[PDB]
């Protein structure tokens, strides 16, 4: 079950590996395997979709 939080990125278009990067850092400090997968959800803003379980 993950969770869908659109974070604020610093890049107007980010690509979503950028996302998923920003998702890890902000969310989980680097890990990745705590994201999913992030997508560009609006201008500075990715989808973050979060790994519960």
């Amino acid at each position: 079950e993950e969770t869908e939080e659109p974070i604020r990125h610093a890049k107007k278009n980010p690509s979503e590996g950028e996302c998923k990067k920003a998702c890890a850092d902000a969310f989980a400090n680097g890990d990745q395997s705590k994201i999913a997968k992030a997508e560009n959800f609006k201008d500075y803003y990715c989808n973050c979709h979060i790994i519960i379980h």
